């Protein structure tokens, strides 16, 4: 005569990669990356405050938008490799697919692996009418990245720096 009446950031899986929350652990490697040379390319180096500040909006956007950053790890073994997401708010015109891959990890295809597995979950599960990708002209390493996804020029796109492409994708 009783009834049943009273009743997060996701976990993605790819083939080789595991797509993962941010934690507090992550944000030492994080840093060495975003301090160093090699962080030029996503528009870096960066101070500390900054630093933070992009990490803190990278976890903080699942919350206000319902799609943000995730690590990525390497398959089962929680091997941290890089990060992928999907930003907006007040910096971002449009609503931003943009990757990061650690020293060590190029050329296995890990950052379009990770790329498109966020980019059709946004499509597919939150339903997004578009979706682009900020790239400086000078970084050939992301830009193909973005048009082996099936990212298309748009000059037509808005953007904050006056000097990057920007790159759509579809469907």
């Amino acid at each position: 005569g009783r009834e049943n009446l009273y009743f997060s950031i996701p976990t993605l899986r790819t083939e080789r990669l595991t797509l993962r929350p941010l934690a507090m652990a992550d944000f030492p490697a994080y840093r060495d990356f975003m301090a160093s040379p090699r962080s030029t390319g996503v528009g870096g180096p960066y101070d500390l405050p900054s630093t933070w500040g992009v990490f803190c909006h990278d976890l903080a956007n699942w919350h206000f938008f319902g799609h943000g950053a995730l690590m990525i790890d390497l398959g089962e073994t929680g091997e941290c490799i890089g990060q992928i997401g999907i930003n907006h708010g007040p910096l971002f015109p449009e609503k931003e697919l943009g990757w990061l891959l650690y020293e060590g990890h190029e050329g296995r295809g890990y950052a379009a692996e990770a790329a498109v597995a966020l980019r059709d979950w946004a499509f597919e599960t939150l339903n997004l009418p578009t979706l682009v990708s900020y790239v400086s002209p000078q970084n050939r390493k992301s830009a193909a990245v973005a048009e082996r996804i099936g990212g298309t020029l748009d000059p037509l796109a808005p953007r904050s720096d006056p000097e990057d492409l920007v790159y759509r994708y579809h469907q």
